[PDB]
């Protein structure tokens, strides 16, 4: 709904990795450090659906600036070393890059096209947003 909280799928949750909590982590049926992001079973009906797509377009939610952003984002793939307090300066996998606002607070932000959920808002600053390719994981619709 709001747009941040993560994608919910069924009876799973997916979130990125360093915003997860560790109850979650410890039954997470997936779990990729390089992609930032796990799968975690939770207790209720998700109404998200992951996009089974090739989109190249999309839209995306800023919460410090409260507006959805349309951007043109590359495909996703490994991306240059970049430092967080989270992280360490690493090379992510299944990066999805765009130009735009984002901060510090507005990481797991949903970008959706019309098929569904493209990708979580992963990091970004100075214009420049990533995000973390989901499409991988629609195997959890079932
Ligand atoms: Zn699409």
């Amino acid at each position: 709904g709001p747009g941040f909280g993560g994608v919910f799928v069924g009876s799973f949750k997916i979130i990125n990795y360093h915003l997860a909590t560790i109850e979650e982590r410890q039954s997470a049926i997936y779990v990729d450090w390089q992609s930032d992001v796990l799968v975690t079973p939770i207790a209720a009906h998700g109404r998200h659906q992951i996009a089974r797509c090739k989109c190249n377009t999309g839209v995306y939610y800023c919460r410090h600036r409260d507006k959805s952003y349309p951007v043109c984002f590359e495909g996703p793939g490994i991306q240059w070393i970049e430092q967080t307090e989270y992280y360490p300066a690493r090379y992510q996998t299944n990066v999805l890059l765009a130009a735009g606002p984002a901060e510090a607070g507005d990481c797991g932000g949903l970008l959706v096209c019309p098929h569904g959920v493209i990708g979580l808002l992963t990091a970004g600053g100075g214009g420049i947003v990533a995000f973390t390719d989901i499409r991988n994981l629609l195997w959890l619709d079932t």
